[PDB]
């Protein structure tokens, strides 16, 4: 990884952009000539290969955290996978040519970058990145970071550990599919239960759920079984706190949290991806892609529309970029 010739890195590129808050179907526009971000000293520039969408992208675009957002206009997209093309003077972990992936924004809700991953090139902090596992495609790798890190962090916050039981509310989405796999294969849960609708129960079982609960037919909180950990990924903490054992832990990623449940917002860290590398290399934890993935870079508006339906199974990914 010698530096790229400087004239080989463009100063403008194609990206999706919005200049005012609103629905993606109204505000999200293709711009054939936006600035490539200049990197800071602790960042790398990446040639984006694939990007995933997350609900935060559209909630952000609606203006839900405008008071702590970065200035408009915005190029959306948190998740990235691609190839390093430039490294800042303080970077030590990556060199030009490294294949990398991560969630760009250390703090999702406070000063996320203006220059997101739905662009041909993007700038990323060294600290949010990890080396792409050789056995994963760029589509697969881009699908992972925000969701798998949120799954991981919520399970750690809930103190999950070997032999304990866990109930996952929303097992079939970007986050939930990882909550199940991590709980079973990384945290050593003795029993993993999870909720989804009728046609998604077999998927939950395939990912490691011992008990798949159809929420459209029955109410988990009325079951006599109670769990050491309940991880709410839907926003049902009122009910979640009824399913936990005394002294157990309930976490949510959708607020507000009814005590004793806690809400948190993930911190994006490349070190989490690195910790999980061996599970990703062995296939014990797999990426989960929605059957409609990938969407071409021309179809980003459609990709958001599908995500906004709340029906995605695993991840919506954009490729080729
Ligand atoms: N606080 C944080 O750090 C953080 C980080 C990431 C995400 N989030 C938030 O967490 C939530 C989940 O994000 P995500 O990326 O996993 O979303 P996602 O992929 O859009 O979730 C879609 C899935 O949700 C399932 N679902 C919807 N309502 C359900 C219910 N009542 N019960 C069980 N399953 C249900 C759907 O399955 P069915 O079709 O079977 O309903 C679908 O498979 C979002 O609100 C997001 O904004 C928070
Ligand atoms: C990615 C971060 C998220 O944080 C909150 C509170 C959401 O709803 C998100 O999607």
């Amino acid at each position: 990884g010698a530096a790229a010739p400087s004239e080989s890195i463009p100063s403008v590129n194609k990206a999706w952009v919005y200049s005012e808050y609103g629905k993606t179907s109204d505000v999200l526009k293709f711009d054939p000539s936006v600035a490539v971000p200049e990197i800071k000293e602790d960042q790398v520039l990446i040639k984006v290969v694939a990007a995933s969408l997350n609900p935060v992208d559209f909630k952000r675009a609606l203006g839900y955290f405008k008071d702590t957002d970065s200035p408009l206009p915005t190029i959306p997209g948190y998740d990235v996978a691609g190839v390093v093309v430039k490294v800042g003077s303080q970077v030590t972990k990556f060199k030009v040519g490294d294949e990398v992936y991560g969630d760009l924004n250390e703090t999702a809700l406070v000063n996320p970058t203006r220059f997101g991953s739905l662009a041909e090139y993007t700038a990323a902090d060294e600290r949010v990145l990890a080396h792409k596992p050789k056995n994963l495609s760029f589509i697969e790798a881009a699908s992972l970071p925000l969701a798998i890190e949120t799954a991981h962090e919520g399970l750690e916050r809930a103190e999950l550990s070997a032999g304990k039981s866990v109930l996952v509310l929303g097992g079939a989405g970007g986050v939930g599919t990882h909550i199940i796999q991590l709980a079973k294969h990384v945290f050593g849960a003795s029993k993993v239960a999870a909720t989804a609708s009728t046609k998604k129960l077999d998927l939950l079982r395939t990912l490691g759920a011992d008990l798949a609960i159809d929420y459209t037919k029955e109410n988990f909180e009325d079951l006599p079984e109670k769990f050491d950990v309940v991880y709410d990924a839907v926003g049902e903490t009122d009910k979640a706190v009824k399913a936990v054992k005394e002294g157990g832990k309930v976490v949510t990623i959708v607020g507000p949290a009814t005590p004793p449940a806690i809400l948190f917002v993930l911190t994006s860290k490349g070190s989490v991806l690195e910790k999980l590398k061996p599970y990703l290399e062995s296939g014990k934890v797999k990426p989960v892609l929605d059957p409609t993935s990938p969407y071409p870079f021309t179809k980003v508006v459609e990709a958001f529309g599908y995500l906004e339906s709340s029906r995605a199974t695993g991840k919506v990914v954009v490729y080729p970029i």
